[PDB]
């Protein structure tokens, strides 16, 4: 494998972003009838810190250039005007979806014209309650993955490809800590 | 011809600032080859300044990584004894930067530099150098890579000048509203 802190490598940043440009595609077919535009009627992205920052700053590129103009917003997982807007939540990993209920039902509030998800990693063997995101770029089972801004202890977030973490690397670092 | 219709220039492309980003990197993984940086045990702590530098900074920490600088990351709207990076999109009065960096001397790290993709050298209202510096611009307002007119147009992949029509006409629009 390519990384020594790593045993096999998931999908590659290429990879990913040829995914994105598929997801990029049916968002720009959704929303066309939507009238979106720079100022007056942006979607309206909403990134869930910190693990989705390179999704977030990759795939509102991707999107701009698919004609699907943009704005952000960042709310801390931590944690966890619109009124009138479309509202698209990103969110690095789905997995007990107990963090995008609250984050979607807690947007809910503010009544934006619509709300959609769009996550870069599902993982749909995890659920503690049913979700489904309307956008997904891959699927992982139930495997533990750092890479392409998903951390381990807050390090492995630069990593360009989404990979397994090899459990001698943490295993060590529980018994460090 | 400039290839957006609300620009009038582009000052540098993607492509032009990622070759800026990696002779960056290489100067930071010289001038930080003696702090034996190591993810878990001793990453560079970069600190990113919202909104405007995430897309910024998801791609310097990806070419950081290339160049063996692992890092892990804390957004601003424990760290004493650790090396600190300030991210910034843009450097121009110097304010906000010089806030920063004196707020975080308080928890005292071990060193605190900073790291800024456009720096406006003349627009300083009080004396600041950054460390490092990826392009330097003139004084005429800019958006793309980050940087946002009333939050559009962060998305945009190069830096541009703002065509005036842009803004007189949603300034226009706004006193309507
Ligand atoms: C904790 C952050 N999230 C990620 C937890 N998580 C779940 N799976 C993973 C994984 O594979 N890698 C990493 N870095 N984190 C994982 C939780 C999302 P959810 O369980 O509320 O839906
Ligand atoms: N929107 C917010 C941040 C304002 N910062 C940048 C504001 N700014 C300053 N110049 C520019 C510019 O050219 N384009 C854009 N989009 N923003 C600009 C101030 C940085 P500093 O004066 O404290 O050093
Ligand atoms: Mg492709
Ligand atoms: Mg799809
Ligand atoms: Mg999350
Ligand atoms: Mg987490
Ligand atoms: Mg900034
Ligand atoms: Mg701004």
């Amino acid at each position: 494998c390519k990384y020594d802190f790593a045993t096999s490598v998931l999908f590659t940043e290429a990879e990913l972003h040829t995914r994105m440009r598929g997801v990029a595609q049916r968002i720009a077919d959704d929303y066309s009838n939507c009238n979106l535009k720079p100022l007056e009627n942006p979607l309206v992205i909403v990134s869930v810190l910190k693990g989705s920052f390179v999704f977030t700053a990759d795939m509102v590129r991707i999107l701009g250039d698919f004609g699907v103009p943009t704005r952000v917003e960042f709310l801390r997982a931590s944690s966890y005007d619109i009124r009138g807007k479309h509202v698209l939540v990103l969110e690095d990993i789905l997995d007990t979806a107990l963090t995008l209920r609250e984050v979607v039902d807690s947007l809910k509030k503010s009544e934006p014209a619509s709300i959609k998800t769009l996550v870069a990693i599902d993982k749909p063997g995890g659920r503690k309650i049913p979700f489904t995101a309307e956008y997904v770029v891959a699927d992982v089972p139930n495997v533990f993955v750092v890479g392409y801004g998903l951390d381990y202890d807050q390090s492995y977030r630069e990593v360009r490809d989404v990979v397994i973490l090899k459990p001698s690397v943490y295993e060590t670092w529980g018994k460090e800590l």
